[PDB]
């Protein structure tokens, strides 16, 4: 009773997928493929972009200037991006972030989840790319799998576990830890 699996690893930095195969009787590595530059970062600045065009849209400033700013404006991204994966709609608040003759400014914007997916949709679909590869080099199909398990902080999102369970046919498991999974 063999059982093979899928290991779809989308991390800060990095994303990677492997293949694995179990029988009772040992463990093979099938195939591993993945893509070095799309990570939980890109999400960020796609992010980041947005709250710059929205800031210059209403006051009026560019704060790509400003470094000190650039900062906060980057752990606060972050931030909105992680509760949008259990929330709706959130709010980014950052008093006293850049100043002008009118005076000291303030960013105070609101982020839907709706906003969020339609910013990342294009990265989440680079990561099906490598995924096609894999099953390719691997000689197999996604009838084949037999679990699907996400690893990596960013797979808590939920389009993301939308877009892996659309793939292959089943409910990706996200409960699942490194020595469960084999
Ligand atoms: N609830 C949540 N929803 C969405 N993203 C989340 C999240 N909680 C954490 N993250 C994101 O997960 C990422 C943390 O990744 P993790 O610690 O699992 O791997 P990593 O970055 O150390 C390894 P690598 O560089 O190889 O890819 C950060 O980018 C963070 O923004």
């Amino acid at each position: 009773g063999n059982r093979t699996i899928a290991v779809y690893d989308l991390g800060g930095g990095t994303f990677d997928i492997s293949i694995i195969e179990i029988d009772e009787v040992t463990f093979e590595v099938l195939a591993t493929n993945g893509d070095t530059h799309l990570g939980g970062e890109d999400f960020d600045s796609r992010l980041i972009n947005y709250l710059v065009e929205e800031f210059k849209k209403d006051q009026g400033i560019d704060l790509r200037n400003d470094p000190l700013a650039m900062q906060r404006l980057k752990e606060a991204a972050e931030k909105a991006k992680i509760e949008l994966s259990s929330a709706q709609q959130t709010d980014v608040n950052l008093p006293y972030i850049t100043a002008d003759a009118t005076g000291p400014k303030h960013m105070n914007i609101k982020v839907t989840r709706a906003k969020l997916e339609s910013l990342v949709e294009d990265l989440v679909n680079r990561s099906i790319e490598p995924l096609k590869v894999a099953l390719q080099d691997a000689g197999l199909s996604v009838s084949d799998i037999d679990d699907v398990i996400l690893v990596g902080g960013q797979t808590r999102m939920p389009m993301v576990q939308k877009k892996v369970a659309e793939f292959f046919g089943k409910e990706p498991r996200k409960d699942v830890n490194p020595d469960e999974a084999v």
